[PDB]
């Protein structure tokens, strides 16, 4: 609902300002280091089944909230979550561009 609105806005951002729409954990982590994130979009599959990697995901979630961002956790039982999953399970809409990409 909010989930599908956010993901719509992600695809919109790819058209409107591509430098404010990233996917992939490395890109999204770089954007959070700059505190640039508007919304983090994450599949709950990524928490499901490896301690280090899961911890990396939980740090990211908490850190994004600490940086005045919003996190939206997607089920994978609709087309919306399935699509996020095709983008590696993590994406972000950025509030600001990150000049260093």
């Amino acid at each position: 609902a909010g989930e599908v609105k956010a993901l719509d806005d992600f695809y919109k951002m790819l058209q409107h300002e591509p430098d404010r729409a990233f996917y992939g954990l490395k890109q999204v982590e770089k954007a959070n280091e700059a505190m640039a994130i508007d919304t983090l979009l994450i599949s709950d599959e990524l928490f499901r089944h490896d301690v280090a990697t899961r911890s990396r995901y939980v740090r990211l979630v908490d850190s994004v909230k600490e940086n005045a961002g919003t996190v939206r956790i997607f089920s994978s039982l609709h087309v919306s979550g399935e699509q996020l999953s095709q983008l590696t399970g993590v994406a972000a809409i950025l509030r600001f561009p990150v000049p260093e990409l």
